[PDB]
Formats: structure tokens, sequence, C-alpha cells
């Protein structure tokens, strides 16, 4: 069951350490009301700080799945890419999906669908937290994903994100689009429209 006790998680705040992360996930998890038990759900944190990527390991199958739920938590200011490891396979009998909502996490995983939005031209110093609170000011994000340099770290100045209420999205449009930010200028529109 390892495979089923651990989870990748990536876009990690540079220099963090594996304790930071682990005191982090513990805490959220007894915050969350996700914790099944006295003591720590996450026994170990491996970090590739080259690759800006960690793996956690859990002491159980449960709090495993349970912590999905947290795909998108920003943590110093960067939102948390939270998935299964590519090796993992559904045990027989267990769930493979979180049963509970955190409040007011942002899932990462944003598909491709009618009202998916696409956001060009942001300033590349905003972080993922500033990005989503301008969308957020608009309304409740289903999913949100700004598009880093995977070895850099920098923003490319893009994004993506789903409303919760499909009709938000022509007011974030409405709201955005043609927006001029210095040498910049805001391409606010479904994703569909400019896709390649």
């Amino acid at each position: 069951t390892r495979q089923a006790r651990r989870l990748y998680v990536g876009n990690i705040p540079f220099g963090i350490t594996e304790e930071a992360m682990m005191d982090f996930f513990n805490a959220q998890m007894r915050l969350g009301g996700l914790t099944q038990a006295p003591g720590n759900p996450v026994l170990a944190v491996q970090i590739n700080q080259d690759k800006n990527f960690a793996f956690l390991e859990f002491r159980s199958v449960d709090e495993t799945t349970q912590a999905m739920a947290f795909d998108g938590i920003i943590f110093q200011g960067q939102s948390l890419k939270i998935r299964r490891p590519h090796d993992y396979q559904p045990l027989p009998g267990m769930s493979e999906n979180p049963s509970v909502y955190v409040p007011g996490v942002v899932s990462t995983v944003v598909p491709d669908s009618a009202h998916k939005l696409f956001i060009g031209g942001l300033p590349n110093y905003l972080n993922d937290d500033q990005v989503k609170e301008l969308l957020t000011s608009f309304g409740p994000l289903k999913a949100f994903n700004l598009v880093k340099d995977s070895a850099t770290g920098l923003s490319k100045g893009y994004a993506f994100c789903e409303y919760v209420d499909i009709n938000v999205t022509d007011q974030a449009i409405a709201g955005l689009n043609g927006m001029q930010l210095g040498d910049k200028k805001l391409l606010v529109q479904r994703a569909s429209v400019g896709a390649k």
C-alpha cells in the first residue's frame, strides 16, 4: 500500500524544508477535520529541490485519499499541485476520491470545458495567490492554475480558471479583457477561442 499512502506535491515554494512542509500538511489536515486519529497523518516528506516537487507519505490509505482535497491550497503564495503518484492503483474496497471539501481551497485541475477561461498578459511579478485573488473578485472559483516556467518557477503571465457559477465567466471577461497594464494588455476569453 505504499503507493496508496503517497502523494505528489508540485509547485512547492523555493527553499522549503521537508519539516516545514510536514508541519503545514499535518496542521491543515487537523484544521480541516480530515485527520482520522491523534498524532500526525503525514509521516515523511521527500523534496527534490532542483525539480521543484515533493512526495508526502501518510500513515494510512484513507488519510492519503482525504489529502487530495488540498489540491490548490496556497502555501507561501503558491498553488500546491496535489496528485496521485503515477503508479498508484486504487486498491479493492478503498475509495480513490476525497469525501470532504476544504473551505476556500480551489482545485488546480482545470479541464477544458465550455466556460474555462484563458487570462493572458498578466504581470509576471504576480504570484499564484494574487492572480487567484484578482479572479475571485468576480466570484468563487471551481478551479485555477497560473502557468509557470518549469525550470525557474517564474510566471509565464497567463492562467486558466473556471468559476463555480458559469454566469460569472462573462462578468470576468467584461471586467478584465483589454485592461492595459504597462506594455501588457489582458486577453480574457474562453480558452477554447485561442487554444492551439
